[PDB]
């Protein structure tokens, strides 16, 4: 049901762990899902850009939407990453997704391959019928802003539960005030966006680390101290482009192996020392997993090709 | 051989047509392969943006490159787009690529999941050893600009064969004046690319439509006239995302079916009532194919999700 | 757990229903399976050799298991039919078969391709620690059977279940004297094999049709007129290879679409006549669906190659 | 054309051999196919049941197949192996290896998944008219016997160009009799075949080994002598169900690495000895490779599950 969707302020974009081989570490995923529900977030996206979707194969991918519905289900909003450049991969994917039991689809508009506001519309209108639907535009990534006369077309669609906005707050407040539901794509806007521009919620990274934390800033009032308590946090996982932060700090926090599927590469060790500072300065207390937190050598790093 | 594949200095990026279900129409192919052969295009991108790589099953990928390669790789370089945001696919892609014979890849850097320019380099050294290779600069489709110094740092590979670059004239010369080579990825800037600023020559969408008049702007000199002829051609292919146009034209000249694939549609008819005007402006004598040009009726196009 | 598997007395091998274009039809096949549980079914075969797994691509396989989990997986035991005479697609199928939340597995030895005893072995040692496991032996579809040397050897493993047998009563019994629980895998003999040569029960293709009966049969002591009150049914599904029979016969009930995936070809009209008065004779009442028979004609029936 | 396929008398079903981790030896590979050039073999099967197509997925089984037709297709046969139980699998399969150049298709009927010879029929047909092609009839391993009265059907469409037949020489005599090309699939009783039954030639395993002598066997007439010298290297070589046998002794004999892809596993040390007595006995001039001929210890095998 799409007003459930709706209704979300906190989603997290889980990571992705694997094993030393690359196949994905489930005990380890399922650590980090158990971590984010005792926290309260609401909702996970399934191998979405922060959980490396793009680089799984469909049959892991179905099998980690399937095992997160079938061990989670009951207690958060499992929303597969079910969206590509390609329409037929887009149908496919979205039909199997939902046929496990996920309760929504997070679909991005066709990046790099990209085509005209009229096919972006055909592409939408593929999979919209099949289930709750956020639309996802993140410009820097894919090459194609998606501009709102479009959404505005496919809200038509009781199943579009909303948009998750990256560009900025000035869209973010454009959409709101003409009726859409938004959720932020940026851990460093959420705050505004939530509290001054209508934003329900966001869907986040920085979650991944501090979810009471980021739990707090969307439900409990305007907080501009937390806020910016969080702010050097989350420019260091930044920094590089997203997973590559997140998947350094889970290492250093000892929740997820230090193993990265090619092309990411972990944040050299001047970074990963920040790090270290950081979690003192924010305290070890709100941050996931209970393992004191290690620099880690650049040695400790396992970056595959062949997976 | 690498030098080979340097003294190239017309490659089409080939367009993949359909059958009326969606499957590749290898005979329309055939022919169109023959066209761009008998008007003096030296190599062929299979698969590339403007052959739909991105939506195509790898096993149909591979398929269609093994083929080109078996009927016609005596006449023509056969260049493969094993090139993927995935690491992972772009180790297996190519290496089966040139295990069936292809004589060199066409390498992009990773789109939407970005990578730091450290993970950067990891990814083409992945792949760079195994053939000849032209990386691919489009960061308006990326949403990532490959910097001059990763590409000096990768020259030092001998595999190397140079740059399809798309930012523009400037960087173009930046790469040639230190010797790299360089194929202009942009149409509307190749004559002067090649003229004035060092490129070997192009990889072209236009050459689908007109390859002799652009083998005759590649080797006969500065010739601003036909340059400023072909433009307006230029402009129309490329006034929705590539390959729109291009595949709206070859279904007009009825060199190919009215069949798109998903997330493609075809220009509306105004455009294609323009698209017969450029063709009898320039001259239909210089456009591929034999018959007629037709507006066609919207109504004769099929598009195709499901497939 | 192994025990709760040992303990199941009726298995249906599940048919699997498709749509007209060749893809699953779930909601037929959630029809099928509620049915199986209102009539006392314990465990399903999920892409058995009755439900054509052989035919299927992973991911609708891995999908038709996870929704199966998803949706009924707390009334029913699903068991996944996870094996294959490739010892790496058996272990990847399992794993994450097991991954999707499935009870158990159902492994066959390696068919066509088929190994020494020694590699059978290796073979089962690399899944059986997987969780639950029944193996399945059919040495007429296989071309091997499995010596019991080699299930005693395996049954050290605390996740052998125990055996799907084919090969006939006298082999039940050596098995279950040696303290193998034993399914059998031939209906027309598995009163026999229950009530007079220690069999714990059945995994049945005849259950489809008549799941009340079968249930019955298993459960409620020696009948042997109620065995031969179904034997010409039971001969009837077995007249060409199974599935043929009950793909033709749940077509006819109207609880499946007429729709076929090649290989395989229905029963002919003089066949089908005779479905219609085993239903009379038996009684409508007993068999899935509540629609009246149809003989159907030969050109209702959808014969799929390509999907 | 299929005239030169029922031209060719010797065909080697040749072995695929593996790197350590798994992957296909291409450098090993093409060593193999340039020795069988060498010593007059006329055609290769490409992953036949010897080849192991049965672990290979259909991406590396399509390279193996454009990479041979690049490499040797002007100087050897290259029948792909592309059938299957699955129809799908077939048409798609055997579509694409023509389409990448491969001169012949080899068949089987559909194994395991067995169906009625109505289906089997409509299974042959869906692939026969895309080129030359050979059905592949053997019984122990498919568990179903193809009769003469489909095979006499099927011979009505120009595309059949005749079959690999296992059940031994009467059936070999009732086709050739009729005018339909045999080739003997069984290497003890090829020779008679030949010379005494009609048939065209073989498709071999043995001719891995000493493809030099099995030539001699079936152009130079008959020679009992000869033939009998080798039937105790033809006994060795099936102790074990094939390609095992075969597997061992190119591991012993220098030309492959000891690599097994499970299910199969080596031949133990006593059979390995009797192997290096076989060579001696034969002479190791006739056998493939230059290396001394070697026991190995079972410790310089490496067998995969996962790869
Ligand atoms: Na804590
Ligand atoms: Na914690
Ligand atoms: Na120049
Ligand atoms: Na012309
Ligand atoms: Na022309
Ligand atoms: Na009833
Ligand atoms: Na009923
Ligand atoms: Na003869
Ligand atoms: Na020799
Ligand atoms: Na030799």
């Amino acid at each position: 049901n799409t007003d459930d969707i709706k209704a979300l302020r906190v989603i997290t974009a889980i990571k992705t762990p694997y094993l030393p081989d690359g196949r994905f570490d489930l005990e380890a995923y399922d650590d980090l899902v158990n971590i984010q529900i005792q926290n309260g977030a609401e909702g996970v996206i399934v191998g979405g850009t922060t959980g490396e979707g793009q680089l799984m194969s469909w049959d892991e991918h179905i099998m980690l939407i399937g095992h997160t519905v079938n061990c989670f289900g009951g207690s958060i909003k499992v929303i597969g990453n079910t969206g590509s450049n390609s329409t037929r991969e887009a149908i496919h994917a979205t039909e199997q997704g939902f046929a496990v039991g996920m309760h929504a689809a997070l679909h991005i508009n066709p990046y790099y391959g990209k085509t005209s506001i009229e096919g972006l519309i055909a592409h939408f209108q593929s999979v919209l019928h099949m289930g709750p639907t956020i639309i996802y535009n993140v410009p820097g990534r894919t090459g194609q802003d998606i501009p709102p006369r479009a959404i505005f077309k496919l809200s038509q669609n009781p199943n579009l539960a909303g948009v998750k906005e990256c560009v900025g707050n000035k869209r973010v407040e454009e959409y709101t005030e003409n009726g859409v539901v938004v959720w932020s794509g940026n851990d460093d806007e959420c705050h505004d966006s939530r509290w001054d521009y209508g934003a329900t919620g966001v869907i986040s990274v920085t979650s991944n680390l501090v979810p009471g934390l980021m739990r707090k800033l969307m439900f409990e009032g305007r907080n501009s101290s937390l806020n910016s308590k969080l702010l050097p946090l989350m420019a260091w996982l930044f920094h590089e482009p997203n997973p590559i932060g997140i998947n350094t700090a889970l290492a250093q926090l000892g929740v997820s192996r230090p193993v990265f599927r090619l092309p990411y590469v972990p944040l050299p060790l001047s970074k990963r020392l920040e790090f270290v500072k950081l979690v003192k300065e924010i305290g070890r207390e709100h941050f996931v997993g209970e393992k004191d937190v290690q620099a880690l050598d650049d040695d400790d790093f396992i970056l595959i090709g062949r997976y």
